[PDB]
């Protein structure tokens, strides 16, 4: 038992990051097979960071002005490209532990692993979701940029997010592995802002039948609600609409504690109306909303502590 | 900026994780060199789960009634002791991956990385602390024992716990990697209880720092404490004493911040007092103790959000 916010092991991960510098910044890059990836803000200068024109920063760059640090031996680039955001340094040497992978974009209210390096050195892992605003809620200093974000599926690595800036309000933004941006940004320091951010509906759920598999029922009530109903309490605290489809991901935690989601709506419902009154769920004090259903079933028994 | 809960990178440790089998038992077993580090309860049947006698259960074993299982190749034992509550294996073949590491018994308060595993395969990574009660409070299912609990220090792993048991509150003990078990507890199926636990006050402290670390004093006030007067308040809260030990350690994070560590308690002493008033620390509802001063340091800037 217990229900803790999960990492998955990062050690596929760890193995494919390497340094990159061109000129006198350096960043961290994304090495598989005989490419490295990296944000394509490597090539700005101090000049070059309020609207910078990357295209001709780019073609003022030759193959010898990057260079790529793989531990303590040198990567020759033999080949480079900028797609989006991203930059693509082919380089002399495939990676030899190159995992098997996939880049994808992920949906708002999914999660996923961080592996924090600098200087092309892991330093930590820590679990984030992709919040409705498209915006993590991350830990990174400077010298962090390049870092990535991963899931783990049947030894295959899904790589879904690479770290570039951070925002006023301190939560972060970044791209998909083919340097798109996740939300509205992008990756010049003009005036940005996070929109308002809403509450993860489907996974406060899943979090509360967490809670219950744990053993924990303290919550619940006899009520229930419908989908309408329930959704208008929804709007009222900034928290996102239930659709079906979240009813049905939640088919299963709810097949395994024997609480119909629409029940499991009407408990949320009132601990939104009154609180917690000084209690905890799971250990938290407030509704936790970055465990998304397939977390909890990641995590959980499959048993509940009836 | 942003400040998560965060493990160590887990590689290191996922490349010393095998499979050992006696009977029809199986659990996690830690590869270094040519030993293999698991539970001694792997050689219970059950029958022997009340109150087994070990060396009785081990002189009955043979060598080659132990399999060891390392990814898909099967590792022979060529000898075994037991060492306290710890088996160990010797096998025919060293890790080829053996990190450099170090194995540490751990004082309460501190925390560590835990490599989630069942059946020699890494599962997930999480941050835990060894609570005054010296439990942890973990997410461990069956098939989990042998996972191990550790902390990286310049690519030395210094190993601190290997897991053995839940108590039926839902929280978890174990041993040191040579085997004594963390706290009163035996690896039987005896009636055992964690005693009551208390609030790790230094890491409080630390985790306020950081939270001005990055920018947020909305807790802060104009008022200072004695250390005899703030133990007092700690007290009555369930919190431990706070040593000079504790306060000369809190030292850096004071330097950092320009705040005494005794006008830091009297600020946790408001907080006590007053609670939250619906605020929120670092994004938590409550107060945190599981960021050791260390772990602080480790995570946020050098430089605090003036
Ligand atoms: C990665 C590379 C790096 O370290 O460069 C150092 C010179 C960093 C990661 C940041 C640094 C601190 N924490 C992080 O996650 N990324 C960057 O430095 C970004 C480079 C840009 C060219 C994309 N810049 C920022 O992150 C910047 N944000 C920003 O400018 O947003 C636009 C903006 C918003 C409001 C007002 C003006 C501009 C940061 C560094 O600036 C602050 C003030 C928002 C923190
Ligand atoms: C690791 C090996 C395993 O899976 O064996 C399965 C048969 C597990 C890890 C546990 C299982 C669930 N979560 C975990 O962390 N360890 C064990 O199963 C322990 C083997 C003993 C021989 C040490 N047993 C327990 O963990 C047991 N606790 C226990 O008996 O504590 C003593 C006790 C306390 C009060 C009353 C009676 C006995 C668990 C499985 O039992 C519960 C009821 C406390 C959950």
């Amino acid at each position: 038992s217990g229900f803790r916010k999960m990492a998955f092991p990062s050690g596929k991960v760890e193995g494919c990051m390497v340094q990159v510098t061109c000129g006198t910044t350096t960043l961290n890059g994304l090495w598989l097979d005989d490419v490295v990836y990296c944000p394509r803000h490597v090539i700005c200068t101090s000049e070059d960071m309020l609207n910078p024109n990357y295209e001709d920063l780019l073609i003022r760059k030759s193959n010898h002005n990057f260079l790529v640090q793989a531990g303590n031996v040198q990567l020759r680039v033999i080949g480079h490209s900028m797609q989006n955001c991203v930059l693509k340094l082919k380089v002399d040497t495939a990676n030899p532990k190159t995992p098997k992978y996939k880049f994808v974009r992920i949906q708002p209210g999914q999660t996923f692993s961080v592996l924090a390096c600098y200087n092309g050195s892991p330093s930590g892992v820590y679990q984030c979701a992709m919040r409705p605003n498209f915006t993590i809620k991350g830990s990174f200093l400077n010298g962090s940029c390049g870092s990535v974000g991963f899931n783990i599926d049947y030894d295959c690595v899904s790589f879904c997010y690479m770290h570039h800036m951070e925002l006023p309000t301190g939560v972060h933004a970044g791209t998909d592995l083919e340097g798109n941006f996740y939300g509205p940004f992008v990756d010049r320091q003009t005036a940005q802002a996070a929109g308002t951010d809403t509450t993860i509906t489907v996974n406060v759920l899943a979090w509360l039948y967490a809670a219950v598999i744990n053993g924990d029922r303290w919550f619940l009530n006899r009520f229930t609600t419908t989908l309408n109903d329930f959704n208008l309490v929804a709007m009222k605290y900034n928290y996102e609409p239930l659709t079906q489809d979240h009813v049905d991901i939640l088919g299963p935690l709810s097949a395994q504690t024997g609480i119909a989601v629409l029940d499991m709506c009407a408990s949320l419902k009132e601990l939104l109306q009154n609180g917690m009154n000084g209690r905890t769920i799971l250990g938290s004090a407030l509704l936790e909303d970055e465990f998304t259903p397939f977390d909890v079933v990641r995590q959980c028994s499959g048993v509940t502590f009836q």
